[PDB]
Protein backbone atom coordinates (compact mmCIF):
# COMPACT_ATOMS: atom_id res chain seq x y z
CA UNK A 1 0.00 0.00 0.00
CA UNK A 2 0.73 4.09 0.36
CA UNK A 3 2.00 3.96 3.80
CA UNK A 4 5.08 5.43 5.64
CA UNK A 5 8.06 4.18 5.56
CA UNK A 6 9.58 5.91 8.71
CA UNK A 7 7.29 3.27 10.21
CA UNK A 8 8.37 0.12 8.67
CA UNK A 9 11.78 -1.08 9.86
CA UNK A 10 14.74 -1.77 7.77
CA UNK A 11 15.20 -5.37 6.53
CA UNK A 12 18.71 -5.03 7.73
CA UNK A 13 17.57 -4.71 11.61
CA UNK A 14 16.51 -8.32 12.57
CA UNK A 15 17.34 -8.88 16.16
CA UNK A 16 16.87 -7.15 19.53
CA UNK A 17 20.32 -6.36 20.36
CA UNK A 18 20.21 -4.52 16.40
CA UNK A 19 17.67 -2.61 17.55
CA UNK A 20 19.66 -1.53 20.84
CA UNK A 21 22.23 -0.71 18.77
CA UNK A 22 21.66 -0.38 15.02
CA UNK A 23 24.61 2.41 14.16
CA UNK A 24 27.37 -0.59 12.76
CA UNK A 25 24.66 -1.78 10.35
CA UNK A 26 23.84 2.18 9.46
CA UNK A 27 27.52 2.65 9.18
CA UNK A 28 27.97 -0.71 6.83
CA UNK A 29 25.11 0.91 4.61
CA UNK A 30 26.36 4.27 4.35
CA UNK A 31 29.58 3.00 3.03
CA UNK A 32 27.64 -0.04 0.54
CA UNK A 33 25.74 2.97 -0.51
CA UNK A 34 24.98 5.95 0.94
CA UNK A 35 21.76 6.56 -1.34
CA UNK A 36 19.94 3.37 -1.95
CA UNK A 37 15.95 2.39 -2.53
CA UNK A 38 14.39 -0.29 -0.54
CA UNK A 39 11.79 -2.13 -2.25
CA UNK A 40 10.31 -3.50 0.89
CA UNK A 41 9.36 0.11 1.77
CA UNK A 42 9.01 1.65 -1.55
CA UNK A 43 11.29 4.64 -0.37
CA UNK A 44 14.95 6.18 -0.49
CA UNK A 45 17.42 5.93 2.57
CA UNK A 46 19.93 8.68 2.48
CA UNK A 47 22.85 8.18 5.13
CA UNK A 48 25.73 10.28 4.31
CA UNK A 49 25.42 13.61 6.36
CA UNK A 50 25.98 16.02 3.13
CA UNK A 51 22.76 14.45 1.57
CA UNK A 52 20.63 14.49 4.76
CA UNK A 53 21.38 18.11 5.07
CA UNK A 54 20.48 18.91 1.63
CA UNK A 55 17.36 17.41 2.17
CA UNK A 56 16.54 18.97 5.10
CA UNK A 57 17.57 22.32 3.36
CA UNK A 58 15.59 21.93 0.16
CA UNK A 59 11.89 22.43 1.07
CA UNK A 60 10.78 23.27 -2.08
CA UNK A 61 12.27 19.91 -3.58
CA UNK A 62 11.56 17.64 -0.59
CA UNK A 63 8.37 18.08 1.05
CA UNK A 64 6.95 17.55 4.75
CA UNK A 65 3.86 16.56 3.71
CA UNK A 66 3.98 13.00 4.66
CA UNK A 67 0.87 12.17 6.24
CA UNK A 68 -0.27 9.16 5.66
CA UNK A 69 -4.15 10.16 5.27
CA UNK A 70 -3.12 10.41 8.91
CA UNK A 71 -4.70 13.54 11.65
CA UNK A 72 -1.95 15.70 11.33
CA UNK A 73 -2.79 19.38 10.92
CA UNK A 74 0.12 20.61 12.64
CA UNK A 75 3.14 22.93 11.18
CA UNK A 76 5.19 19.51 11.33
CA UNK A 77 3.38 18.68 8.47
CA UNK A 78 3.08 21.87 6.45
CA UNK A 79 5.35 22.95 3.59
CA UNK A 80 5.79 26.88 3.49
CA UNK A 81 3.87 29.37 2.80
CA UNK A 82 1.68 27.87 5.74
CA UNK A 83 4.28 26.48 8.08
CA UNK A 84 5.47 29.75 8.17
CA UNK A 85 2.61 31.39 9.44
CA UNK A 86 1.98 28.86 11.70
CA UNK A 87 4.72 28.74 12.97
CA UNK A 88 5.41 32.45 13.31
CA UNK A 89 2.55 32.34 16.04
CA UNK A 90 5.14 30.22 18.40
CA UNK A 91 8.53 31.06 17.62
CA UNK A 92 9.11 33.33 20.18
CA UNK A 93 7.66 31.06 23.13
CA UNK A 94 10.65 28.25 23.12
CA UNK A 95 13.80 30.88 22.26
CA UNK A 96 16.28 30.56 24.92
CA UNK A 97 15.49 34.24 26.45
CA UNK A 98 11.63 32.63 26.51
CA UNK A 99 12.62 29.74 28.75
CA UNK A 100 15.83 30.81 30.83
CA UNK A 101 12.94 31.24 34.18
CA UNK A 102 11.69 27.46 34.09
CA UNK A 103 15.17 26.93 35.09
CA UNK A 104 14.92 27.12 38.50
CA UNK A 105 11.29 25.16 38.67
CA UNK A 106 12.75 22.42 36.17
CA UNK A 107 15.63 22.49 38.97
CA UNK A 108 12.90 21.83 41.36
CA UNK A 109 10.84 19.20 39.57
CA UNK A 110 14.18 16.91 39.12
CA UNK A 111 14.74 17.52 42.76
CA UNK A 112 11.01 16.29 44.11
CA UNK A 113 11.34 13.19 41.25
CA UNK A 114 14.88 12.02 42.81
CA UNK A 115 13.26 11.96 46.37
CA UNK A 116 10.65 9.46 45.32
CA UNK A 117 14.03 7.33 44.81
CA UNK A 118 16.46 8.81 47.42
CA UNK A 119 15.54 5.58 49.78
CA UNK A 120 14.88 3.11 47.02
CA UNK A 121 18.01 0.56 46.17
CA UNK A 122 17.58 0.08 42.34
CA UNK A 123 15.02 2.59 40.05
CA UNK A 124 13.62 2.63 36.71
CA UNK A 125 15.45 6.35 35.35
CA UNK A 126 12.50 6.11 33.03
CA UNK A 127 8.91 5.24 35.20
CA UNK A 128 10.70 7.51 38.27
CA UNK A 129 12.75 10.50 36.54
CA UNK A 130 13.31 10.81 32.73
CA UNK A 131 9.30 9.83 31.77
CA UNK A 132 7.91 12.33 34.28
CA UNK A 133 9.65 15.13 33.94
CA UNK A 134 9.23 16.18 30.80
CA UNK A 135 5.61 15.34 30.55
CA UNK A 136 5.27 17.61 33.87
CA UNK A 137 7.12 20.79 31.97
CA UNK A 138 5.35 20.73 28.84
CA UNK A 139 2.08 20.40 30.46
CA UNK A 140 2.93 23.57 32.32
CA UNK A 141 3.68 25.09 29.09
CA UNK A 142 0.55 24.14 27.43
CA UNK A 143 -1.68 25.13 30.22
CA UNK A 144 -3.11 22.17 30.18
CA UNK A 145 -3.62 19.79 33.59
CA UNK A 146 -1.53 16.09 33.27
CA UNK A 147 -1.91 14.62 36.93
CA UNK A 148 -2.24 10.88 35.20
CA UNK A 149 1.09 10.88 33.50
CA UNK A 150 0.86 7.41 32.92
CA UNK A 151 -2.33 7.95 30.92
CA UNK A 152 -0.71 10.85 29.14
CA UNK A 153 2.44 8.94 28.43
CA UNK A 154 1.20 5.64 27.46
CA UNK A 155 -1.60 7.27 24.58
CA UNK A 156 1.31 9.91 23.69
CA UNK A 157 3.61 6.87 22.74
CA UNK A 158 1.02 5.52 20.90
CA UNK A 159 1.79 8.08 18.68
CA UNK A 160 4.96 7.08 17.50
CA UNK A 161 4.93 3.37 17.68
CA UNK A 162 5.34 1.75 14.55
CA UNK A 163 5.06 -1.70 12.53
CA UNK A 164 7.28 -4.82 13.70
CA UNK A 165 7.40 -5.32 9.92
CA UNK A 166 6.25 -4.50 6.49
CA UNK A 167 3.15 -6.75 6.45
CA UNK A 168 -0.29 -6.24 6.45
CA UNK A 169 -0.98 -7.81 10.17
CA UNK A 170 1.91 -5.35 11.33
CA UNK A 171 0.43 -2.32 9.81
CA UNK A 172 -2.89 -3.10 11.39
CA UNK A 173 -1.50 -3.55 14.88
CA UNK A 174 0.25 -0.21 14.85
CA UNK A 175 -2.74 1.99 13.29
CA UNK A 176 -4.79 0.28 15.96
CA UNK A 177 -2.26 1.39 18.75
CA UNK A 178 -2.04 5.10 17.12
CA UNK A 179 -5.49 4.78 16.52
CA UNK A 180 -6.04 4.51 20.38
CA UNK A 181 -4.13 7.75 21.54
CA UNK A 182 -5.85 9.80 18.96
CA UNK A 183 -9.01 9.03 20.39
CA UNK A 184 -8.04 9.87 23.76
CA UNK A 185 -5.61 12.34 23.31
CA UNK A 186 -7.82 14.35 20.22
CA UNK A 187 -10.81 14.40 22.75
CA UNK A 188 -8.67 15.03 25.64
CA UNK A 189 -7.68 18.55 23.50
CA UNK A 190 -10.82 19.20 22.15
CA UNK A 191 -12.06 19.34 25.67
CA UNK A 192 -9.79 21.35 27.00
CA UNK A 193 -9.68 24.02 24.11
CA UNK A 194 -13.18 24.57 24.15
CA UNK A 195 -13.10 25.42 27.94
CA UNK A 196 -10.30 27.73 26.79
CA UNK A 197 -12.69 29.46 24.42
CA UNK A 198 -15.32 29.68 26.96
CA UNK A 199 -13.07 31.39 29.29
CA UNK A 200 -9.24 32.16 28.61
CA UNK A 201 -6.45 31.53 30.60
CA UNK A 202 -2.46 32.72 30.24
CA UNK A 203 -1.37 29.86 28.87
CA UNK A 204 -0.15 29.01 25.41
CA UNK A 205 -3.60 27.19 24.08
CA UNK A 206 -5.77 30.26 25.09
CA UNK A 207 -2.77 32.29 23.01
CA UNK A 208 -3.33 30.12 19.78
CA UNK A 209 -7.43 30.83 19.75
CA UNK A 210 -6.61 34.80 20.11
CA UNK A 211 -3.93 33.96 17.43
CA UNK A 212 -5.16 35.80 14.10
CA UNK A 213 -3.63 34.64 10.60
CA UNK A 214 -4.83 35.73 7.14
CA UNK A 215 -7.16 37.98 8.94
CA UNK A 216 -9.33 34.28 10.89
CA UNK A 217 -8.52 32.24 13.75
CA UNK A 218 -6.80 29.17 13.31
CA UNK A 219 -9.42 26.22 12.81
CA UNK A 220 -10.14 24.02 15.57
CA UNK A 221 -7.98 21.28 14.07
CA UNK A 222 -5.17 23.38 13.72
CA UNK A 223 -4.57 24.45 17.52
CA UNK A 224 -5.67 20.44 17.98
CA UNK A 225 -2.39 19.77 16.03
CA UNK A 226 -0.61 22.01 17.82
CA UNK A 227 -1.25 20.82 21.04
CA UNK A 228 -0.79 17.00 20.28
CA UNK A 229 2.63 17.88 17.98
CA UNK A 230 3.74 20.11 21.50
CA UNK A 231 2.56 17.45 23.85
CA UNK A 232 4.15 14.02 21.98
CA UNK A 233 7.33 16.03 20.56
CA UNK A 234 7.76 17.76 24.24
CA UNK A 235 8.06 14.52 26.28
CA UNK A 236 8.81 11.27 24.21
CA UNK A 237 12.16 12.40 22.72
CA UNK A 238 13.24 14.15 25.77
CA UNK A 239 12.37 11.07 27.84
CA UNK A 240 14.80 9.13 25.36
CA UNK A 241 17.49 11.87 25.68
CA UNK A 242 17.98 11.36 29.48
CA UNK A 243 17.68 7.59 29.24
CA UNK A 244 20.18 7.49 26.54
CA UNK A 245 22.08 9.66 28.13
CA UNK A 246 22.17 7.41 31.66
CA UNK A 247 22.41 4.58 29.70
CA UNK A 248 25.84 5.77 28.17
CA UNK A 249 27.12 6.94 31.25
CA UNK A 250 26.50 3.85 33.48
CA UNK A 251 27.74 1.50 29.72
CA UNK A 252 30.73 3.96 29.86
CA UNK A 253 31.57 5.00 33.84
CA UNK A 254 34.85 7.02 32.50
CA UNK A 255 32.38 9.21 30.94
CA UNK A 256 30.40 9.53 33.97
CA UNK A 257 32.59 10.30 36.30
CA UNK A 258 34.39 12.65 34.36
CA UNK A 259 31.63 15.10 33.87
CA UNK A 260 30.32 14.43 37.45
CA UNK A 261 33.89 15.98 38.53
CA UNK A 262 33.60 18.70 35.91
CA UNK A 263 30.12 19.70 35.65
CA UNK A 264 30.82 22.53 32.91
CA UNK A 265 31.08 19.49 30.12
CA UNK A 266 27.12 18.75 31.18
CA UNK A 267 26.34 20.71 27.91
CA UNK A 268 28.55 18.84 25.28
CA UNK A 269 27.33 15.54 27.44
CA UNK A 270 23.66 16.44 26.18
CA UNK A 271 25.02 17.28 22.48
CA UNK A 272 27.22 13.65 22.49
CA UNK A 273 23.93 12.06 23.87
CA UNK A 274 22.07 13.58 20.63
CA UNK A 275 24.62 13.13 18.10
CA UNK A 276 25.26 8.81 19.65
CA UNK A 277 21.98 8.14 20.72
CA UNK A 278 19.96 10.26 18.73
CA UNK A 279 16.03 10.53 20.01
CA UNK A 280 14.68 10.64 16.27
CA UNK A 281 16.79 8.18 14.13
CA UNK A 282 14.84 9.17 11.08
CA UNK A 283 12.96 12.17 9.28
CA UNK A 284 10.61 11.81 6.98
CA UNK A 285 9.90 13.59 3.59
CA UNK A 286 8.24 13.65 0.05
CA UNK A 287 10.30 14.22 -2.92
CA UNK A 288 8.14 17.45 -4.45
CA UNK A 289 9.66 17.01 -8.15
CA UNK A 290 12.57 14.76 -9.94
CA UNK A 291 15.45 14.67 -8.09
CA UNK A 292 18.90 13.21 -8.79
CA UNK A 293 21.52 13.30 -6.16
CA UNK A 294 23.73 11.12 -7.36
CA UNK A 295 23.75 8.53 -10.19
CA UNK A 296 20.39 8.30 -8.09
CA UNK A 297 17.50 9.63 -9.78
CA UNK A 298 14.45 10.24 -7.09
CA UNK A 299 11.04 10.68 -8.80
CA UNK A 300 8.81 13.54 -8.44
CA UNK A 301 6.54 11.96 -4.74
CA UNK A 302 8.51 9.39 -4.13
CA UNK A 303 9.10 8.64 0.19
CA UNK A 304 12.51 9.99 1.15
CA UNK A 305 14.14 9.10 4.41
CA UNK A 306 16.93 10.67 6.04
CA UNK A 307 18.76 8.72 8.99
CA UNK A 308 20.46 11.55 11.13
CA UNK A 309 21.57 8.47 13.25
CA UNK A 310 23.72 7.84 10.02
CA UNK A 311 24.52 11.55 9.49
CA UNK A 312 26.10 12.00 12.71
CA UNK A 313 28.35 9.09 12.75
CA UNK A 314 29.29 9.96 8.96
CA UNK A 315 33.26 9.89 9.24
CA UNK A 316 33.60 12.98 6.88
CA UNK A 317 32.26 15.35 9.11
CA UNK A 318 32.88 14.08 12.28
CA UNK A 319 36.18 13.04 13.81
CA UNK A 320 35.54 9.73 16.01
CA UNK A 321 32.42 9.05 14.51
CA UNK A 322 31.94 5.82 17.01
CA UNK A 323 33.14 7.04 20.16
CA UNK A 324 31.47 8.86 23.04
CA UNK A 325 33.56 12.88 22.99
CA UNK A 326 32.84 15.08 26.05
CA UNK A 327 35.24 17.29 25.15
CA UNK A 328 34.17 18.28 21.28
CA UNK A 329 34.86 21.50 20.00
CA UNK A 330 31.82 21.62 17.66
CA UNK A 331 28.95 19.26 17.24
CA UNK A 332 27.01 19.76 13.91
CA UNK A 333 24.78 16.98 14.36
CA UNK A 334 20.79 17.03 12.62
CA UNK A 335 19.19 15.33 15.71
CA UNK A 336 17.26 17.93 15.98
CA UNK A 337 16.66 18.44 12.33
CA UNK A 338 17.94 21.40 10.17
CA UNK A 339 16.50 24.31 8.07
CA UNK A 340 13.10 25.51 8.84
CA UNK A 341 11.51 22.58 10.47
CA UNK A 342 14.19 22.70 13.36
CA UNK A 343 13.45 21.91 16.17
CA UNK A 344 10.96 24.36 18.13
CA UNK A 345 11.56 22.43 21.57
CA UNK A 346 16.02 22.46 21.11
CA UNK A 347 16.40 25.11 23.54
CA UNK A 348 13.66 23.61 26.11
CA UNK A 349 15.23 19.90 25.21
CA UNK A 350 18.74 21.22 26.33
CA UNK A 351 17.62 22.58 29.44
CA UNK A 352 15.46 19.96 30.88
CA UNK A 353 18.67 17.65 29.87
CA UNK A 354 21.53 19.87 31.32
CA UNK A 355 19.48 19.68 34.22
CA UNK A 356 18.39 16.07 34.52
CA UNK A 357 21.90 15.10 34.14
CA UNK A 358 23.31 17.75 37.08
CA UNK A 359 20.56 16.30 39.38
CA UNK A 360 21.33 12.60 38.84
CA UNK A 361 25.80 13.45 38.79
CA UNK A 362 25.17 15.65 41.64
CA UNK A 363 23.32 12.98 43.49
CA UNK A 364 26.46 10.44 43.28
CA UNK A 365 27.65 7.87 41.25
CA UNK A 366 24.90 5.19 39.81
CA UNK A 367 25.55 2.05 38.41
CA UNK A 368 23.46 -0.39 36.00
CA UNK A 369 21.32 -3.11 37.64
CA UNK A 370 23.20 -5.42 35.71
CA UNK A 371 21.25 -8.70 34.23
CA UNK A 372 18.05 -6.71 33.11
CA UNK A 373 16.74 -7.65 29.28
CA UNK A 374 16.73 -4.43 27.35
CA UNK A 375 13.03 -3.88 25.47
CA UNK A 376 13.58 -0.96 22.55
CA UNK A 377 10.60 1.33 21.85
CA UNK A 378 8.82 -0.57 19.00
CA UNK A 379 9.68 2.51 16.33
CA UNK A 380 12.13 2.32 13.87
CA UNK A 381 12.57 6.01 13.51
CA UNK A 382 12.93 6.38 17.56
CA UNK A 383 16.13 4.92 19.72
CA UNK A 384 15.80 4.63 23.19
CA UNK A 385 14.72 2.00 25.35
CA UNK A 386 10.79 1.34 27.55
CA UNK A 387 12.57 0.86 31.08
CA UNK A 388 16.03 1.14 32.18
CA UNK A 389 16.81 0.41 35.79
CA UNK A 390 19.83 1.96 38.13
CA UNK A 391 21.17 2.72 41.49
CA UNK A 392 23.20 4.65 43.28
CA UNK A 393 26.22 3.48 45.06
C1 LIG B 1 8.64 21.74 23.63
C2 LIG B 1 8.57 21.31 22.37
C3 LIG B 1 9.61 20.29 21.82
C4 LIG B 1 10.58 19.61 22.46
C5 LIG B 1 10.94 19.61 23.97
C6 LIG B 1 11.29 18.85 21.45
C7 LIG B 1 12.33 18.00 21.69
C8 LIG B 1 13.01 17.30 20.70
N1 LIG B 1 12.73 17.32 19.37
FE1 LIG B 1 11.55 18.69 18.38
N2 LIG B 1 10.09 19.75 17.42
C9 LIG B 1 9.03 20.36 18.05
C10 LIG B 1 8.84 20.48 19.43
C11 LIG B 1 9.69 19.98 20.41
N3 LIG B 1 10.72 19.04 20.19
C12 LIG B 1 8.16 20.88 17.02
C13 LIG B 1 6.83 21.63 17.29
C14 LIG B 1 8.68 20.57 15.83
C15 LIG B 1 8.09 20.94 14.45
C16 LIG B 1 8.80 22.22 13.93
C17 LIG B 1 8.41 22.53 12.50
O1 LIG B 1 7.88 21.62 11.82
O2 LIG B 1 8.65 23.68 12.03
C18 LIG B 1 9.89 19.84 16.07
C19 LIG B 1 10.76 19.36 15.12
C20 LIG B 1 11.74 18.39 15.36
C21 LIG B 1 12.56 17.73 14.32
C22 LIG B 1 12.54 18.01 12.78
C23 LIG B 1 11.63 17.09 11.97
C24 LIG B 1 11.54 17.51 10.52
O3 LIG B 1 12.51 18.10 9.97
O4 LIG B 1 10.48 17.26 9.88
C25 LIG B 1 13.36 16.88 14.97
C26 LIG B 1 14.39 15.92 14.34
C27 LIG B 1 13.05 16.97 16.41
C28 LIG B 1 13.67 16.21 17.39
C29 LIG B 1 13.58 16.42 18.77
C30 LIG B 1 14.42 15.80 19.77
C31 LIG B 1 15.53 14.76 19.52
C32 LIG B 1 14.06 16.31 20.94
C33 LIG B 1 14.59 16.03 22.35
C34 LIG B 1 15.86 15.71 22.55
N4 LIG B 1 12.07 17.91 16.61
C1 LIG C 1 7.00 13.02 17.43
C2 LIG C 1 6.43 12.68 16.08
C3 LIG C 1 5.24 13.53 15.67
C4 LIG C 1 4.03 13.42 16.60
C5 LIG C 1 2.81 14.21 16.16
C6 LIG C 1 1.92 13.48 15.16
C7 LIG C 1 0.66 12.90 15.79
C8 LIG C 1 -0.01 11.72 15.06
O1 LIG C 1 0.70 10.71 14.87
O2 LIG C 1 -1.20 11.82 14.69
C1 LIG D 1 9.53 15.25 16.22
C2 LIG D 1 9.60 14.99 14.72
C3 LIG D 1 10.47 13.79 14.38
C4 LIG D 1 10.49 13.43 12.90
C5 LIG D 1 9.65 12.19 12.63
C6 LIG D 1 9.41 11.80 11.17
O1 LIG D 1 10.03 12.45 10.30
O2 LIG D 1 8.62 10.87 10.93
Amino acid sequence: ENRYANLIPMQEIKSVEQQLYPFDIYNSLRQEAPIRYDESRNCWDVFDYETVKYILKNPSLFSSKRAMEERQESILMMDPPKHTKLRNLVNKAFTPRAIQHLEGHIEEIADYLLDEVSSKEKFDIVEDFAGPLPIIVIAELLGVPIQDRALFKKYSDDLVSGAENNSDEAFAKMMQKRNEGVIFLQGYFKEIIAERQQNKQEDLISLLLEAEIDGEHLTEEEVLGFCILLLVAGNETTTNLITNGVRYMTEDVDVQNEVRRDISLVPNLVEETLRYYPPIQAIGRIAAEDVELGECKIKRGQQVISWAASANRDSAKFEWPDTFVVHRKTNPHVSFGFGIHFCLGAPLARMEGKIAFTKLLEKGGFSKVQNQSLKPIDSPFVFGVKKYEIAFN
